[PDB]
């Protein structure tokens, strides 16, 4: 109403939005933990959810294995968190993209949801 539709980003450039705050304890870097990524074309449609495979993406804050929208949201969300990242076919799967499912200069977009720590 006031402004809750806000877009924030990053100095990558990606931006995400709060979808709800956690109800347990915050990640730190360093830290393992398991969250849930949702996938989601530019219309809407999900290409890929590991929700449905039973297949939480788990690491440590601070790995390698994600992008900085990741990063940011595993350093500051918390069990039980829900929060949406955003990122361009620029800085997410590039100039080539993946094939038919998620072709270039198409944004994607990716649920991120905190399950434990």
């Amino acid at each position: 109403g006031p402004g809750s539709m806000t877009v924030v980003t990053t100095e990558s450039g990606l931006k995400y939005e709060d979808l709800t705050e956690g109800s347990g304890a915050e990640a730190r870097a360093g830290q393992t933990v398991s969250v849930h990524y949702t996938g989601w074309l530019t219309d809407g449609q999900k290409f890929d959810s590991s929700k449905d495979r039973n297949d939480p993406f788990a690491f440590v804050l601070g790995g390698g294995m994600v992008i900085k929208g990741w990063d940011e949201g595993v350093q500051g969300m918390k069990v039980g968190g829900v929060r949406r990242l955003t990122i361009p076919p620029q800085l997410g799967y590039g100039a080539r993209g993946a094939g038919g499912v998620i072709p270039p200069n198409a944004t994607l977009v990716f649920e991120v949801e905190l399950l434990d720590v």
